[PDB]
Parts: structure tokens; sequence; C-alpha cells
């Protein structure tokens, strides 16, 4: 069999658990061998486990980036390895890269910040807790609601990062809280995130306060369905793994293969 690699940024994320069954399940499919490696959240892992498999001489590597910006060096490795690259959910800012495939991140953050403004008001009190800084996904899901803060005129009481990590949203929102007992609506940038401040709130006596997440993982969608989670933006991870795998069979028969491949989001509410 021949090999393709996929780094991905954590395991400790249902997010990216699904992103790797999905590509496992097509490399089973399409006679691959497909070597996972475990960046942990970790530049210096990340950045280890791409040396490790550029001298393993694998065929095509699938990277989900720690940091965006930082991925650029391991990057450029497997360029001069002439190993393509095919980046899934967060973007390389610098290195070769053949395809990139993700959600419309921006999009995903317009449509959290309109459906605030549809429940929550014109001009409504909002914190937002970002994602891991240095990643696209972050980055585009933040100028996302951005567009929705001036279409609605927002009252942005606070922007703070929370790591894309439940336990830190949760310590980040209960400290935001203190600051910020006003806030009538949260979007947190994962459901991980949402969870931890949803937490936050229920301590604090704020369960009135309206929470948006993003992924629509199961602990995600058994939130909307229990009402503690006023909405998600679902993406379709297992697809965005799939597809890397279908993309990096494509470029090893010298199929044309698009740039991007976009992935559809969903806005999930309860019914
Ligand atoms: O798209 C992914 C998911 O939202 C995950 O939960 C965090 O990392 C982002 O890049």
């Amino acid at each position: 069999k021949d090999t393709i690699a996929l780094v991905v940024s954590t395991l400790n994320n249902p997010f990216f658990v699904s992103l790797k069954d999905g590509a496992q399940k097509e490399a089973d499919k399409l006679g691959y061998n497909l070597v996972v490696l475990d960046s942990q959240n970790n530049p210096a892992k990340e950045l280890a486990n791409v040396q490790d498999l550029t001298v393993r001489g694998v065929k095509i590597l699938l990277i989900n980036p720690v940091d965006s910006d930082a991925v650029g060096n391991a990057v450029k490795m497997a360029n001069q390895a002439n190993i393509p690259v095919i980046t899934l959910d967060r973007q390389a800012t610098k290195g070769e890269v053949v395809s990139h495939i993700a959600s419309d991140n921006v999009l995903g953050g317009k449509i959290a910040g309109d459906y605030i403004a549809k429940k929550a008001g014109e001009g409504a009190k909002v914190i937002e807790l970002q994602g891991i800084a240095g990643t696209s996904a972050a980055r585009e899901r933040g100028e996302g609601f951005q567009q929705a803060v001036a279409a609605h005129k927002f009252n942005v009481l606070a922007s703070q990062p929370a790591d894309f990590d439940r336990i830190k949203g949760l310590n980040v929102m209960q400290n935001l809280l203190t600051a910020h007992p006003d806030v009538q609506a949260v979007f947190a940038q994962n459901d991980e995130m949402a969870l931890g401040a949803l937490r936050a709130l229920q301590t604090a006596g704020k369960s009135d306060v309206m929470v948006v997440g993003f992924d629509g993982t199961p602990d995600g969608e058994k939130a909307v369905n229990d009402g503690k989670l006023a909405a998600t933006i679902a993406q379709l991870p297992d697809q965005i793994g799939a597809k890397g795998v279908e993309v990096a069979d494509k470029v090893l028969k010298g199929e044309k293969v698009q740039a991007k491949y976009p992935v559809d989001l969903k806005l999930v509410v309860k019914q």
C-alpha cells in the first residue's frame, strides 16, 4: 500500500476525531495506508511529525495546521521533498499547497452573529470567545462575526481567545462575566468553548444569556436539544477528512484538483 499522512492539530477535540474518522474510511476504501500523527496543539510536535513523515517518504501530506502562520516551515520541508501538501480545515499562510478543504468560516461567523441579532436584537451586548490565535478558522470566524457586529450595531463588551478548549472557555467566560455582567449574547467559535461558557453562566446565575457555538459536535447537538445552547453552526468534519483523501488520490493520479473545496455550513437551532 502507498501511504498518505494526516497530521492533525489535536485529537482532544471531537471535531478532529471525526475528521480523522472520515479520512480513515476513505483511505480504506481507496486502498491507501493512512498514517495519523497528533500534533497535540503543539507547533514543535507538528514540526517533528512532518520531518518524520518526509523521511518516511509518504506520498501525500494532509495537514491541519496548529498555527496557520507557524506551519510555513513544515510545509516548505514537504515542498523540498516533493511531497504534495493538502491543508484541511485551516490554511497554511506560507508554503506551497495544492488544495485547501475547509468550511466558509467567514460566512459561519456572519451566520452566528445574524442569529444573535435575530433573537437578542440590534445593538445587543455581545461577548466573543475566539479560537486559537494564529488559526485561519478563528481569524475568519472573527471576521464574519465583525460583519454582523457592523450590520446589527452590536456592543462588543469583550472578545478574547479561549483556544477552542472547553475548560479555557469556562475560565475565560467566568473572568469576563465579572467585568461584563450586562452581556446579552455570546458567540463562542467552537462548541467546546460554548459548553464551557454555558457552565460559567449557569454558575453566575446568568443562564438567560444566549450562547451560539460552532461545529455541531454530538455535545453541541445535545446541548441545542436540551435548550442550553441557543444554536450552533454545523460543520461536516468527516467530509473534510474524506475529501482530503479523495483529492490526495486525484493528485497522485494527475487529475485536476481545485485550489479550494469549500464544505457546507448550517445554522442549527432547536426544533
Ligand atoms: O473547524 C475547527 C473546529 O471548529 C474545531 O473545534 C476547532 O478548530 C477549528 O479549526
